[PDB]
């Protein structure tokens, strides 16, 4: 009854926690019931990563539940690839078709691709961070060459935080000589609240600028700041939270001691936690389909040192891999299915422009069909005041003498 | 097979590294505090107890492309290799106006 | 020496002086000059335009 499994957790990630234990006790049935073992530790460092993983090897789990940063990535895709370990994340996903990776987070470079193409841009500004792999950033320039765009690629990650407000000034100083207008924050939610800061200071936000924010938790961040501004800012967002089901979801969130589960009594959750909790129900409902299948998982014996030369792997790895490959079921990131490889597919993402009112559901697209929403006959706002403008010259437009 | 030279307990190391593997030698050097020597590409950063023997080829890289006085060209990568150098030219390609 | 993940990490002390050894050696050879920073990155070192 009890199945034994790993979780990697960033040290400053509670909420992404926090939709875990939640998970935990939604889904539990009285056939069986997950044991985690929570490992708190600093992502990036892989040696760390390396230390973890084999922690949970040798403890002998089935299946681990963790995240990565560039900088440790292929430590995690590498041992699964080997050992046979299925791994599931809510991270970006791996640049590439790596087994025994279960990414619950959807591809986003299909979105970004062709919301360009719907507002018909043809030269941009793209802030990418290296944070969460160059993936898109070679996709921005393969396609940039075949409809001839005129991108200006700005690697904005490296940067201090002490000498913040010069070199702030100073990007925007370069982007002036284009006289750009339009923009694309490829940060994570963190850094892109650190960039729309310093966009109000020197006030690029007012009519004429448009901005799109490239991750999936447009309403995740702050947008209240650059809302009345006047400049037009697009977005993503996975969580629907028109969904009965996240609304269900919602109502039970927004009402939990904070004290047990930080930050948890808001009404709204991140992109990152969600699929956290999404990731519970696949991996529940994986191994109830062992069960039914009637298919035996429990390992024979010690797993043994991770290191093993020769690296033996156990076989009923595979079984997992094709039982998480193989879960298809419906949580707060709208469908959920997975291909091969792993990757999200036969998704659904959101496309949201902010206005007046606040956020509003503008489109969405799949990886079938691009940008189809039409329309929002309903919200609307039925409020623009045109901008004219003209010269003093006399007598076209003359000064009253009042 | 980092390991399997600190069991051996060697002094030093010297290897190379992809742009895939480079990340587990620095952090791994970095807290056993064995010293990698190594002529693979410079790392993206400052990492401690590394030695890297290939120059750092792309402040050299700049300076050629403003004597031949360019301003619109091709730049061919390839992702196996990596494109620390491709980053490099693409953030001064607004101030020096380049069409990259 | 044991096992690289031993728990928790003990970083052998003569590390740290094999450290400051190797960015101290400055000599000749075959790209020009070598001497290194604290990093370990080449300094006053030389690239032919060719
Ligand atoms: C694809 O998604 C649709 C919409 O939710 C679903 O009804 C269908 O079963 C899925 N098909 C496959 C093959 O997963
Ligand atoms: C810098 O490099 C030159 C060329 O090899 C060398 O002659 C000089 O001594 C170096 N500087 C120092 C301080 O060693």
């Amino acid at each position: 009854n009890s199945i034994q499994i790993g979780g990697l957790f960033p040290r400053g990630a509670d909420q992404e926690y926090s939709a875990f234990r939640v998970g935990m006790v939604q889904f539990s049935t009285s056939e069986f019931r997950l044991t985690p073992h929570i490992d708190n530790l600093e992502v990036a460092n892989s040696f760390a990563v390396t230390n973890a993983f084999c922690s949970q090897f040798s403890r002998g789990v089935y299946a681990i539940f963790g995240f990565y940063d560039k900088k440790s990535v292929n430590t995690i895709t590498s041992f699964c690839g080997t050992l046979h370990v299925s791994f599931i994340t809510p991270s970006f996903p791996t640049d590439g078709t790596h087994p025994f990776v279960i990414q619950m987070r959807p591809d986003l470079k299909g979105a970004l691709l062709s919301l360009i193409e719907y507002y018909q841009w043809d030269k941009f500004a793209y802030l990418y961070d290296s944070d969460r792999g160059l993936s898109t950033l070679q996709a921005v320039l393969d396609s940039a060459a075949e409809k001839k765009w005129q991108v200006t690629a700005i690697n904005v990650g490296n940067i201090n935080n002490d000498k913040k407000d010069e070199t702030y000034r100073s990007l925007f100083q370069d982007l002036e000589l284009k006289k750009e207008r339009r923009v694309i924050l490829d940060c994570e939610r963190d850094k892109v609240n650190d960039i729309v800061d310093q966009v109000i200071t020197i006030g690029k936000h007012v009519k004429g600028y448009h901005y799109i924010i490239a991750n999936l938790g447009f309403t995740d961040g702050d947008l209240l700041k650059i809302q009345f501004g006047g400049a037009e800012v697009s977005g993503f967002q996975i969580v629907d939270y028109d969904d009965s089901l996240v609304s269900k979801f919602i109502e039970r969130w927004s009402t939990l001691e904070e004290k047990e589960y930080p930050g948890a009594h808001t009404a709204t959750i991140k992109y990152t936690s969600a699929l956290t909790y999404d990731a519970v129900q696949v991996m529940t409902e994986a191994f109830r389909n062992l069960r039914k299948q009637r298919i035996e998982i429990s390992r024979r014996g010690n797993a043994g040192d991770c290191l093993a030369n020769p690296a033996v792997p156990w076989g009923q790895g595979v079984e997992i891999e094709r039982a998480l490959k193989q879960v298809q079921v419906e949580g707060l990131s709208g469908n959920i299915k997975f291909d091969q490889n792993g990757k999200r597919i036969n998704y659904t993402i959101n496309i949201m422009e902010l206005k007046t009112n606040g956020p509003r559901k503008i489109g969405y697209w799949s990886e079938v069909d691009k940008m189809v929403l039409t329309e929002d006959d309903t919200s609307g706002l039925e409020q623009k005041t045109v901008v004219v403008t003209t010269i003093l010259e006399s007598p076209y437009v003359m000064m009253k003498k009042n």
